[PDB]
């Protein structure tokens, strides 16, 4: 297994947590987004979409972190990252999708570049943009954590799930874009509890080979 | 079941197709996005995130169309919208995630409103934005359809899948934003094949009760 990814990438960080929780070994292959190595014909051979991450399983190159992570859950049952019952699965998947659909893609490099080059945005306007979508997404996420009475230390129950895999990288991203997280005690408690776990610690951007 | 949705909403349309394919009956409850009925406290009681669609199952209100659809596939097995094998699953999920993560959310109403109100974007700039992310996502989607040797009429195999549930609304949106689809014959052929099916036809925005 070869993971084509980038240290500060939220989607890379997402897949790293899932892989580490499953204890699946993989070779770390850095694809430097700042250098735009993903925008080159060489990387297009691996991923036509030209985004990270991409996972070479040995037999094939897989794309889309959400699809890869669902794949890992089935290919590597232990520990389970999705609950067994329909209602629980739907809720974990919804919490994940708040991050995966409604926060992360909006703050992606290509988007911020568009805002800079087409809309003349300076860095303060970039940070105001990222904070808008994060705050909106975290508002909804936090509200959902509040109403779940059976919830323990993490997003759902008292074991780490897919939802935590999506949430942790997003909280890190929020801190990079200087998003004030005071209004989200519950998300911050989930993030800190996750931060105690080896799988999460090893996956963090600063622990990566290509870190600054 | 009650479906809180909007006729031209791409995610609403996505969910409608899945519900129609599963032959599951629901009450159509319109939530007018142009009137911003979703931004009112009344809708926040149903969905704290304040987006459409939301599905009241009688017993609970479900949010996040990707999660709801994965829920329907488990709850209502026939006809199968995900293949049986892991590699097939992952690939259908990846195609859906290109649309669900990397196209649709970028062109959402709230985002375009932000471009208008913060960056002073006019409609031509709005259309140039929307086409940028659609063309980028469709480039990758189309490339994947081309490299699948055993593909029939649809995105994967020769039965409709979740991927088609995501693709068709996106193609409709592409047409609303005047995106030139000449470069995507394979996507256009998948869409035309889907448009032959009762389930898709009934789900089309123009066929909805709150349509113009
Ligand atoms: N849905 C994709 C999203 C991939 C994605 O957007 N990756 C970002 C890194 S977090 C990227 O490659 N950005 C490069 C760019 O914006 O040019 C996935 O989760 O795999
Ligand atoms: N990930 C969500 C996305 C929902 C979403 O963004 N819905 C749009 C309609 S396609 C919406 O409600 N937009 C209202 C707005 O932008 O203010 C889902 O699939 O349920």
């Amino acid at each position: 297994m070869k993971l084509y990814n980038f240290w500060r990438s939220g989607t890379s960080h997402r897949l790293r947590i899932a892989l580490n929780l499953k204890g699946v070994p993989y070779e770390y292959l850095a694809v430097h987004l700042g250098k735009e190595e993903h925008l080159k014909d060489a990387f297009k051979a691996l991923n036509p979409q030209q985004l990270v991450p991409a996972l070479d399983t040995g037999a094939q190159v897989l794309i889309q972190s959400p699809a890869i992570i669902e794949w890992l859950e089935e290919q590597y049952p232990t520990p389970a990252l999705l609950p067994a019952d329909a209602d629980g699965r739907q809720r974990v998947r919804a919490l994940a999708a708040i991050v995966g659909c409604d926060i992360h893609p909006i703050n992606n490099r290509r988007i911020l570049e568009y805002l800079r080059k087409t809309f003349g945005a300076d860095e303060a306007a970039i940070n105001a943009w990222c904070g808008t979508w994060i705050s909106a997404g975290f508002d909804a996420y936090e509200a959902l954590l509040a109403v779940d009475p059976k919830r323990g230390r993490y997003s759902f129950g008292d074991t780490p799930t897919l939802a935590d895999c999506y949430l942790v990288p997003q909280v890190e991203s929020a801190r990079r874009f200087q998003v004030d997280l005071t209004p989200y005690p519950l998300i911050r408690a989930v993030d800190a509890a996750c931060g105690e776990l080896d799988a999460f610690r090893r996956a963090a951007p600063a622990a990566q080979p290509d870190s600054a």
